[PDB]
């Protein structure tokens, strides 16, 4: 959507289904070249990749479970490989895991929960840092994090849902500091968030372009730190 | 930037010049009929209507002062009469008036500050809101609000601009309302929020201030107007944001406070 | 409720009724001198007068309509020449005024909100500044200035609300203001705002003990710019 | 500072040293009787008990590390079988760790910060809850949560401190969740977010850096631990503020950010 994301490197995580794979599409449209993950392959991911490189971009798919570090790392290590180098980074791995009332959040609740939401994109960005900030020394632009937030991480997470969106607003504050001393490395941080105003519920395709946006150093070069909800007024 | 701004009819209060203007270009450029705003015009008028034809785009100058509200209804009434209706507002019309510390904010003081600011938006948002319902009834998608906010809206006005800082706070508010109870009406509201932009606004800084500032903002300068210009079209856009409203998106290089 | 409150010179607008008079029933009480005010004297201004100060504390009435700057500039002039000085300003005029929505709100709407909850609050500030000032310099201590927001000055105005809220949200930004350049003049600038997990609304009772709290130095003295909200969770 | 605190049981993590020690202290002036805890006894425990109990509160020491949720119920079962109930939490535990810039961010670095200020919060709320429901359910009235925020959770943590800052920016969210769905149960949660203040905590800052940021605070200086306890017990006080909950309440001279 964005003429300078031709020929960029997108490592999107949890982009195997849902807003991530939409993301992903848009990307590679957009000439990109794109990471797909997942913890497993999709059965269809061979007919999905030629959608890709058809579109004018290239794919490759990655597994991983990025609850843990080491996943993490290896991630971002098979990525840099095969593709080269990195200049977005998009944390979309994360979820609800389940929805349990807090008599009931015992330590493998709230370990599921936290490792999936918070380990995941602390690490992965930790490791995927050094590639970012390479890539927009040797441009002289900026790379982009762009992270999946919620509307639970600013009003609270719903039914059973309280470290959820208490998870989300761990990401929301971890960008300022994010911002605060990494800014000097070329590197954006920005947040995507997919009763409502707008009297129906959001498809994935329309969160989409404002990754797309956020990644763009041509659209949003000055833009750093913020948090952009896509709820239709909700 | 995106296709579907070809042919819409953007009208952007206060864009004879900075961030209003390099919005204006942008639009045009992107096909856009663009109203041109300010209260004269400005030297280079033909020029930045030339331009922007050029691109392929369209563009008027109307001339108003938006603090009454008999300003702002004639300023929608030329528009529509000129272009035949709106799919896209932008309140950008506003500024500081000048700096007054509390002890000098008198009724004059005041009344230019909350007219040229907020009164102008309100206004302005009222006399476009039937044409912008309108537009997006027939066209079966969504017509655009966008104001232009400010960092001051956040975290307060600096030195004698402690009205101008609480009447972009009163635009971010206002906008909730808005969304709460237009949105059936096919309208989106958001808000565009400058931090510190190399414009007009802040030509009065010396060059220590504008240093001091430019040392503690994580990008380590002031943003330019180029840079706030495609978050408008963004928002504007309902192929880029059509399930976006009600939302406040700062341009601040990593800046949060004056 | 703080015992240094008392003989603290307690101005609070709007407090012929409602929320403000509970308030100043507490002040008095605490052994302060204050100053009622409204835009007409209550029937009753006698007896709430001598009930306060058989409480302990004292009282006198002052008529104002605070939407002029004029009547701001009165209404503290006179109750300096009542009671010496001013300790605390209590901004609690204003209200709704009337519910109008966007196609019909013209230039007497909106200058009724506007000026009964905005101009109200910046022009006795403004002209209570340099007495507050005063007293703290005095006691090397602090002054206090507490307004009145509302739920609507964060998350909006409901029907025909839309002023109503903005203009809460413009005192919330405007105290920020006023802490940055009157902190250094010792005077503190806090806010008190009077689908519900507590399932019900709150009285006037339970709004008081909050003001109380931020106009007292030994309670609040390092606390200043902030949003008190009483509202059950809403 | 309010008679309704006299007899309540009060339970105060992290409370041998600076604001929670302040903190218990002024609840055991207000005739309360508090639950002191730490890691291990600070040296002055026996002369900070008695000074409680000359006041005519009450005290008692309680040894755990609340980074596992085994710990956790301990403190609880072990704070009620002293006191026999519970009114008022205040969870105050927590702290750095250290200070390492994200590439140094390693499983123990994260799982120590993660654990000492989130896991904590939610485990002892957790097993207190109970007794704060019965507490409240005999009273009438209401018990009380009260959690230790910062600035840092506003406006992110400071170097070093990214995980610190979200922890606690982690802690103003979570408590929304248990506003919707504890309210019923008759607990109010509130938090009070300390700014920059002279405790241990910042004790490692060197003369330069402790007079820059006292330069730019608008009161001129780092708050006292003292400061700090009244909006705690003004949060634990049903008669003070019964219909307030889910309020986080910043005491930071006018800082906001590090």
């Amino acid at each position: 959507m964005f003429p300078d994301l031709k020929g960029k490197r997108v490592l999107i995580t949890g982009s195997s289904q849902g807003i991530g794979l939409a993301t992903a599409r848009l990307f590679a449209r957009a000439g990109a070249k794109v990471g797909l993950h997942g913890r497993k392959a999709p059965a269809n991911i061979d007919e999905t990749i030629a959608s890709m490189r058809a579109d004018g971009g290239d794919a490759a798919f990655f597994a991983a479970d990025l609850a843990t570090s080491e996943a993490c790392q290896q991630l971002v290590d098979e990525f840099v490989a095969k593709f080269g180098g990195i200049d977005v980074l998009i944390n979309n791995a994360g979820g609800l895991v389940g929805r349990k009332p807090l008599p009931e959040i015992d330590d493998t609740f709230y370990d599921a929960v936290m490792d999936a939401n918070i380990r995941s994109v602390v690490m992965t960005t930790k490791f995927a840092l050094p590639h970012l900030a390479a890539a927009a020394k040797a441009s002289g632009q900026t790379s982009a994090v762009i992270s999946t937030g919620s509307i639970a991480g600013h009003t609270g997470g719903g039914p059973g849902a309280g470290l959820y969106g208490a998870a989300k607003a761990f990401l929301h504050n971890v960008h300022k500091n994010w911002v605060d001393f990494h800014t000097k490395d070329g590197v954006r941080f920005n947040i995507v968030s997919p009763g409502i105003p707008m009297g129906r519920f959001g498809t994935a395709e329309e969160m989409a372009p404002a990754f797309l946006f956020f990644a763009s150093h041509l659209a949003s070069g000055y833009i750093t730190g913020q948090v952009l909800d896509i709820n239709g007024g909700q």
